[PDB]
C-alpha cells in the first residue's frame, strides 16, 4: 500500500532537493523565511542584532575616547570635558552604547557638548535602535499572528463515509470549529491522490483530481457553526463514479479534504487539511449526530463527531452500476 | 415552536461541550484564544508577565548583590565598586529591575563596570523587555482591530418579506451601511434552517440549505451605498417554491442572513449575521422608501428602514401553484 | 436632469439621517470610528490620554508626598527619605509623571525605597504606559495604512463610449494604474442606476441593475497593466439592449464602474470608483491609443487616455434593431 | 521580433509617461509611494523626521534658556533655577532635544518646574515623538512584510510545452512552490498577448485573450505541494485552436502565465507571474518528472524541474484540423 501524501494532521508528506539557487531565494524573501524559522532562533537573530550594534558604537565610543583621553579623567574637571561624561574602559563604552541604543540612558554615563562626532554617534544610534526595534516587533508580530495556528482548532472526522441521501450516493466526511469564533467566507475543497498513466503512456506521479463539493452554485462554501457533514455526490462526472463497495476494499488511493476561512479576529486566512486513504473510508456508513436542542439554546457533544453507525441497507455497488440497472 | 439557531443581533445560539482535548489545542493556537479573552484579561495577563519579569531579574539582581556585599556598601567608594550602584534592599533590586525592562532608568540605581553577570543580566532583560512589549502590541493592536465589531454599523430589516416584483414571488429582507465608510467586496448569503429526515430515514438535527440571491451571476455582489433590498425568487428550484402564505403561518423554521465585506480601512473581512423565523416573515408586505433626492444630493431618512407596508393585492398561494395553475 | 449618485472622483453622493441609535453603534464600533475620523482629532484624542493620565498620576504622586511630608523635604537627608525624590510642587508631580510614563526618566525627580504605593503607581503606570502607547501605534499604523487612499492612482476615463467590437456593439470605458506596483487579483464592475416602477407597481428610488463585464468565465478579472478599455457588450441580457444613440441623447440615467483589487505592498484591498451619467456617454466614439512599442520596451503616453475620436460608421439604432433587422 | 509585454522573471516591461499630475497623485496616496521607494530613502527620509524634530526642540528650547538667561547660570544656585538644568550652548540644547524626544533622558540635562513653556514643549516633544515613532514603525513593518518578495520562492517553468492528454491537446507550463511553507488560495490565469486589428478596424497595441484553465468549475484553483503542471485545453473556444506546430514556430505572440495566492504565515495575496514567447513553447515535449516515493515520504527532485522530452508521436496540426478530420 501507497504511503500517504498529506498526513492525517493536515501535514504534507514530501522531500524538496536540489533547489540548490535556494539560499539566493530565502534571502531575497528574507522576511518570509525569518518568520517561519523557530521563535528561539528568530528571537536570538534579533539578539544577535542587538549585541552586534551595541558593540559596534560600544567600540566606536570608546575609541573617541581613548584618542581624546578621556580614559585617564573621565569625570573632567575645571579646564577639560570629555566627549562621554565617565566611560573609562571597553566596559563602560558598551554600557554606555546599551543605555543609548535601548533608551535606558541611567545618566552617570552621559554624552557632552564637546565632541561632535560623539554627537553624531549618538544620533545615528538612536535611529538605528528605533530601526532594530521596528524589525523586531514587526517580525514578533507577524509571527505572533500566524493563522495556520487556527488549524489546530478546526477538526476533521477521522473517516470518511459512503451512503445514501435523498436517492443519491455520497462521499461524506465531517468538519467542526472547537471556538466560539467563526470562520469567515469559509469553503471547503477535496482532491483524489493516486498516480495514473494517460492514454498518451503518460505518467502523472501523484495527479489531483477534483472532488466535487458544490463549487458550481457556491455550495462548497460554508455556515459553519456545529458541525457541517460535506457531501460529494457521487455521479457521472465524479472519479469515483465506478466505484463499489469491493473496489474500495482493495483499492489504493488517497482523499485530501481542505477547509478554507478567514480567522475572524484578524480576518487573515487559515488553510485546515486532513486526509483519507482509501482504507480509512467506511462504506455503508454515516456519522452519529451531535446537535441535540434544549430548553433555549441548541448544544454540540463532542464525543459523537467522529463516531459512525452502519446503514446495511446500503448499495454496496458502484453508482455507475446503481444507474446502468435502473 | 423550535427555538433559534442565530439570535437577531447576529449571535449564535450553541454551546459546545466534551470537547475535552481542547486546552491543549488552545494553548497551540494561543494567540486565537489570546485577542478572543476580555480586555481586562489581556491586559492583566500582560501585567503578570512584566511582574513575573520584573521580579525574576530584581531577585537575580538582589543576589547577585548580597553575594558580592553590595547591600552594605551601596554607594561604593574609593577601592571599592559595587555591581549596581544603590541595590541595598530588594525593593531597591526590583526597582532597578523596573527601571531597566522599562528603559526608565532613573539612574540613582545604576549598572556598573565591575561585574560582568551584573551587566549580562541588563543585557538579557533589555531584550526580553522588548520581546515583551512587542507581544503586548501585538495583541493589543489585534484586538483593537478586529472587524466583528464592524457589524454594529451594518443593519439588517427586522422582518423579512413576501411579495411579487416583476412577475416573481420573493423573500426580501433589507440591508443597510451605517457609516460613510463603505464595505468592500460586500456581498450576500442566506440559509434555510429547519431539521428534516431523508428518504433514507436519516435525521439531521439542522441542515442548511442555500437560499439563492444571485451567486450564479454575481448577483449576489452588492454595493451598499443606500440600504438595498435582497432578493430570492421562489421558484422550482427554491426550498420555498411549494409554500404559500397559510403554510408559513404555521410553518417552523429559520432563515439566517449574511453580510460579509470588508471594512474599508483596514481591508479586514466582516461577518453580519441576522436570522428570520417563519412567524417573522411578512407575507404580503414591501419596505417603505428610505431614499429621496434633494438639489444636490440623495438622502436616506433611517426611520422608514424597518417599516412594511401591506399589499393585498398579493397572491396568497405558493410559486407551485401560482405556476401549475398559470 | 436627474443628479448623480455617485460624482466622477468617486465619492458616493448620500447623506443619511435618522439614525438616531449611532453613538452607542459607532462606540461598539470604535476602531472603526476612530481610524476614519480626521488626523488632527485622532492625533489629539491620544494628547489627551497622555494628558490624562499624566494628570491623574502626577495628582496621585503629589497626594502622596504631600501626606508623607516631602514637599517640606524632598531631597531627604540622614534620616528621611521621601517616597519620591524631588516632589516639592504638583508641577514637580507632574514632571514625575511624564518622565515615568514616557519613560524618559531623567532622574533628578525619582522613586524611592520607602513608601510601596509610590512603588506600585510606578508599576501600574508603567503599564498603562505601554498600553495607551499600544493603541496609538495601532491606531497610527492603521490609519497609515488605509488602501482607499490608492484609488488616487487609479484612473478611469472621463468619458465611456459605444462602438463596434467584433461584429458587437459595446459600452466601454477605460481604467489604468498610474504606479509600477500591481493592483493584485484586480476585477471590475457596473451597474445602471435609474429609479423604477415595477409592473406590480412598486417604486424603487434608485435601482442598481447588474453590467456585466465577463463575470461569467471570469472576464472580469484584469491584468492591469498598460491601461485597459472594459467592454460591456450591450446584448438582449443587457439593460442597454434597446437603447439607441437617440434615446441616450436624451435619456435620464447613470452607470457607476468599480475597480477592485490589492494594493500590492499590503494586499489590502482598494476600491476606486467613477461614474458615468447618460450624457457622458459619447455614442460612436472609440479611445486614441496609449500604448506603443520602443526597441527594448512598450511605453503608455497617459495625456490621450482620455481622449476619444468619432466612428461616423457606428450603427445609431439600438442592439436590439441591430439584431430585430439582421 | 516584437519584445516582450513582461519579462521572464515576472517583471512588466512599460514604460509610464506623460502622467503629469502624478506628484499631487503620489502625495496623496504617500504610504503607497512611501513603502514602495528603496529601504535607505524610506530610512533616511525618516531620519530627517528625527533630524528637523529635534533641530527645532532643540532651537525652541535653546531661545527659551537664551531669553530666561541661563546661558549664563545654566546649574542654578539658590535663588535662580533654569527652565532646563544645564543648557549652556545649543549644542546642549539639541542634547537635549534628543534625549528628550528619544526618551534616553541622560538627566544631566533636565527640565525644571521654573518655566511652564519648557514644561509644555517637553509635553508637546513627548507626543509628537511618538508620532513619528509610530509611522517609522508603520512603515518598516509594511515594508519588511511585502508579499511580492514570496514570489522568489516560487517558480515558473522556462518553457512551455504543447502535446496531449487523455484525448486533448494542451499548452502545459509548470509551477512549483521551494518552500514547506503554503501557498493558501492559490489559483492560477493565463493570456495571449499579441496587437491585433478588428473587423471594424480598430488597432489594438496588445489585446489580452484568457487562456482558459478551468475557472469555471473551479480547477484554475490549485493545491501546490510538489510541481503541478498546469493544463490550458486547446479547443473550439481557445484562441491557439487553428494554430498548428508550424504556425507557432514562426509565429509572434506572447503567453503570461500568473500564479495568486496568500503567503501562509501573513495570508497576503502575493503575485508570481512569468512570460513565453512563441519561440520558448515547446510543440510535441513533455516534462521529466519530479516526483518520486521513498520509503516513508515522497519527494522532489527540483533538477528535473524546468526538463522536458520530446514526444515524436504528437500531432503537428492544429487542434483544428485534428477536429475537422476526425
Ligand atoms: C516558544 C519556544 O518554541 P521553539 O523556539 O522551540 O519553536 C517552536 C517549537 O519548536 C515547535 O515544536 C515548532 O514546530 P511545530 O509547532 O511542531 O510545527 C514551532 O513551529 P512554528 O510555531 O514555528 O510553526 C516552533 O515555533
Ligand atoms: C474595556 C473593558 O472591557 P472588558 O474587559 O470588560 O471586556 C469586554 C466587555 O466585557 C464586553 O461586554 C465583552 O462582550 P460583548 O461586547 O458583549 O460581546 C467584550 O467582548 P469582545 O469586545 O472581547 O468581543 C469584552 O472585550
Ligand atoms: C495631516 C493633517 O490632515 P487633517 O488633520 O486636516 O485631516 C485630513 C484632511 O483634512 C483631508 O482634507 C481629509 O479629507 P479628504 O482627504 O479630503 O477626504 C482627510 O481625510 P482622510 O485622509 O481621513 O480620509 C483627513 O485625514
Ligand atoms: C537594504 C538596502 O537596500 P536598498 O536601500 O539599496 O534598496 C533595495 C535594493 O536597491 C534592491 O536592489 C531594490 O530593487 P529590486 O530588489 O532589484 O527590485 C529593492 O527594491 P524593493 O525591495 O524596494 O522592491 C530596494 O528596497
Ligand atoms: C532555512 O531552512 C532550511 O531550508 C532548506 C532549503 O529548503 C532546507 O533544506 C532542504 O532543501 C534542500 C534543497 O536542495 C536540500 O539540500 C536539503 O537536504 C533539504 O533538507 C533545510 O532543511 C532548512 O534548514
Ligand atoms: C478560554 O475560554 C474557555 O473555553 C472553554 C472551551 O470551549 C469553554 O468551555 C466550554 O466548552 C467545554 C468543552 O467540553 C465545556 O466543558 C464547558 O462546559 C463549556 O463552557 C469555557 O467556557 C471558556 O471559559
Ligand atoms: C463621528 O462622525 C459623525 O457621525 C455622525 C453619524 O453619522 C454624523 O451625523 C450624520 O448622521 C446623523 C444621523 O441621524 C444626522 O443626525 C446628522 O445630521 C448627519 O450629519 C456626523 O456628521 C459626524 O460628525
Ligand atoms: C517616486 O518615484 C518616481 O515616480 C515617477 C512617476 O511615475 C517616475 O517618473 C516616471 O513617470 C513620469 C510620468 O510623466 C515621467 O515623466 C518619467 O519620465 C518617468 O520616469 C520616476 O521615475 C520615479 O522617480
Ligand atoms: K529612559
Ligand atoms: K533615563
Ligand atoms: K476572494
Ligand atoms: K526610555
Ligand atoms: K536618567
Ligand atoms: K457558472
Ligand atoms: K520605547
Ligand atoms: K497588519
Amino acid at each position: 500500500c501507497r504511503n500517504r501524501f498529506v498526513k492525517k494532521n493536515g501535514q504534507c508528506n514530501v522531500e524538496f532537493t536540489n533547489m540548490d539557487d535556494w539560499p539566493q531565494r530565502y534571502i531575497a524573501d528574507m522576511f518570509t523565511t525569518c518568520v517561519d524559522i523557530r521563535w528561539r532562533y528568530m528571537l536570538l537573530l534579533f539578539s544577535l542584532a542587538f549585541l552586534v550594534s551595541w558593540l559596534l558604537f560600544g567600540l566606536i565610543f570608546w575609541l573617541i575616547a581613548l584618542i581624546h583621553g578621556d580614559l585617564e579623567n573621565p569625570g573632567g574637571d575645571d579646564t577639560f570635558k570629555p566627549c562621554v561624561l565617565q566611560v573609562n574602559g571597553f566596559v563602560a563604552a558598551f554600557l554606555f552604547s546599551i543605555e543609548t541604543q535601548t533608551t535606558i540612558g541611567y545618566g552617570f554615563r552621559c554624552v557632552t557638548e564637546e565632541c561632535p562626532l560623539a554627537v553624531f554617534m549618538v544620533v545615528v544610534q538612536s535611529i538605528v535602535g528605533c530601526i532594530i526595534d521596528s524589525f523586531m516587533i514587526g517580525a514578533i508580530m507577524a509571527k505572533m499572528a500566524r493563522p495556520k495556528k487556527r488549524a489546530q482548532t478546526l477538526l476533521f472526522s477521522h473517516n470518511a463515509v459512503v451512503a445514501m441521501r435523498d436517492g443519491k450516493l455520497c462521499l461524506m466526511w465531517r468538519v467542526g470549529n472547537l471556538r466560539k469564533s467563526h470562520i469567515v467566507e469559509a469553503h471547503v475543497r477535496a482532491q483524489l491522490i493516486k498516480p495514473r498513466i494517460t492514454e498518451e503512456g503518460e505518467y502523472i506521479p501523484l495527479d489531483q483530481i477534483d472532488i466535487d463539493v458544490g463549487f458550481d452554485k457556491g455550495l462548497d462554501r460554508i455556515f459553519l457553526v456545529s458541525p457541517i457533514t460535506i457531501l460529494h455526490e457521487i455521479n457521472e462526472d465524479s472519479p469515483l463514479f465506478g466505484i463499489s463497495r469491493q473496489d474500495l476494499e482493495t483499492d489504493d488511493f488517497e482523499i485530501v479534504v481542505i477547509l478554507e476561512g478567514m480567522v475572524e479576529a484578524t480576518a487573515m486566512t487559515t488553510q485546515a487539511r486532513s486526509s483519507y486513504l482509501a482504507s480509512e473510508i467506511l462504506w455503508g456508513h454515516r456519522f452519529e449526530p451531535v446537535l441535540f436542542e434544549e430548553k433555549n439554546q441548541y448544544k454540540v457533544d463532542y464525543s459523537h463527531f467522529h463516531k459512525t453507525y452502519e446503514v446495511p441497507s446500503t448499495p454496496r455497488c458502484s453508482a455507475k452500476d446503481l444507474v446502468e440497472n435502473k
